[PDB]
């Protein structure tokens, strides 16, 4: 089956998995929720429309009592209406980029690499660890991200279905799902995008590219061990696929984040140190969550 | 794994277009036509090349319902040609997946139009049986296609006279894992002295490396000497392919002569009634 030393390694990411994923979010608190009651830069808010309305959903809080308190958004007539969920939207952002943060911390084989180079393969990762997290959480039948008392629903429109799938982001947590994934192929997802050699700033590409390796062939082992069902023919390959789509999706997303930002500034100090919104120094943030313990 | 390194990424450039372009659940295969709930010496002919590959068939619903199907047993008349317009279906949807499965390839995606035409041409059928190898389950003899399965009808050890199911059962017992499965495809697909192709020096050299990739793949990764010759019996099977190619076109040919039931697509492949204006489905799959 699977080696002493991969069985230490699925354990140890699980390990880090557990103490660092809040899977009922019961410390995400103290968020802000949204109120009770010219020519070319025309062109940018054409696109942040574009870029905002794909990504609409609805937010749903049910208090600890029984109690249920639900925000549907306004519909896109006119400007500032769009950028309601948004400083949510950022506090969210924000208390899960802090986990995947401890989740790197915890790890070894991050732990043993210079300062800069956690820095570079956290900025680098982030995103991606956030959406693969996120997507254990997905809802596929109602098109909901459940997170504890807190759910995220997907604004129906009469496109479908196939107007939704035509977002990339939201065709990726769909897609993904349908592999119907175990708890040490996501972890090992992580880990995989997490230790990138090829991520903005990184000096130690020959160690990176070789923790990658290992993580991958554990991947690989790991599945030949547990999958024999017809319905897995090709899940390492297909799992590798949906990797490098989610770097696809990654740099889109950076982008798109910039565009929104740019006519309507959003992003908390943490959000804007890890998507370069104006190492150590320019990093200031993520080097004392780095110092600091877990 | 003592393979060059651009043999190991050949494998996994294969390997990636099989993932990508392969439905072995069938979950994509939907909007199939079923068999309805209501001169001379072709005639004769044609009996006897549908009765050999007579299958029964079985759809089992999510919900958990079953719906069995059995064939006549000949009589007439047309009956005969009851699962036809079902078999068309699934064939055209299997070719589909064989054309995807080549334009990913680098390999043949770098050779002339029309050579790409000849080559699936050629090995449309090929390709197509080795997917449906993975599929077959030898204890049952049956294609386990997702929801759906094609049971041999058992009339009445005789099936090992039609050189089709005879290879599904010879290949079955080879138990290769999908890299061979996939350096088979390569190998078929690369066959240089398919009719029409230009470039027979580029192919050749092409199906040389596959089989070299293969030859080394099963040296490296294999118990030795268990799998010595496993090597060349795998080109064996491949020849024996080839001849079970030519005669089921012939098959296919002499009963759609007197009963038309091939989809465009295949007329398209088979020959049935300028190069890339004679087959303008296939121009249209490889262009986009
Ligand atoms: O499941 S998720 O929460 C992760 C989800 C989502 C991701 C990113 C963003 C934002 O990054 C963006 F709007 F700027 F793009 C931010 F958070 F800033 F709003 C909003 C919504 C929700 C909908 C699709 C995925
Ligand atoms: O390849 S199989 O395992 C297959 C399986 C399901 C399936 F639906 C189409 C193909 C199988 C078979 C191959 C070709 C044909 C036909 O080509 C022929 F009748 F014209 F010869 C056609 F498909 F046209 F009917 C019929 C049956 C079935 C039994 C022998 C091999």
């Amino acid at each position: 089956g699977l080696t002493e030393e991969q069985r230490m390694m699925i354990r140890e990411l699980m390990d880090a998995q557990m103490k660092t994923f809040d899977t009922t979010f019961s410390h995400f608190k103290n968020f802000r929720l949204p109120g009770v009651l010219s020519r070319e830069e025309a062109a940018k808010w054409s696109q942040v429309r574009k870029d905002l309305c794909s990504l609409k959903v609805s937010l749903q809080l049910r208090g600890e009592d029984g109690s249920v308190w639900n925000y549907k958004p306004p519909a896109d007539s006119g400007g500032k209406e769009i950028f309601s969920l948004l400083p949510h939207m950022a506090d969210m952002s924000t208390y899960m980029f802090k986990g995947i943060i401890s989740f790197a911390k915890v790890i070894s084989y991050f732990r043993d690499l210079p300062i800069e180079d956690q820095i570079s393969l956290l900025k680098g990762a982030a995103f991606e660890l956030c959406q693969l997290r996120f997507n254990t959480v997905f809802n596929a039948e109602t098109g909901t991200w459940e997170c504890g008392r807190l759910s995220y629903c997907l604004e129906d429109t009469a496109g479908g279905f196939q107007q939704l799938l035509l977002e990339p982001m939201l065709k990726f947590h769909y897609m993904l799902k349908k592999l119907q994934l175990h708890e040490e192929e996501y972890v090992l997802m992580q880990a995989i995008s997490l230790f990138s050699p090829d991520r903005p700033g990184v000096l130690q590409h020959r160690v990176v590219d070789q923790l990658q390796e290992q993580f991958a062939i554990t991947l690989k082992s790991y599945i030949e061990c547990n999958r024999p069902q017809p319905a897995h023919r090709f899940l390492f390959l297909k799992i590798m696929a949906m990797l490098t789509e989610l770097r696809s999706i990654n740099a889109q997303h950076t982008q798109r984040l910039l565009r929104i930002q740019d006519i309507h500034p959003f992003a908390t100090p943490l959000m804007q140190e890890l998507f370069g919104i104006t190492l150590t120094e320019r990093h200031k943030i993520l080097h004392r969550l780095l110092q600091e313990g877990s």
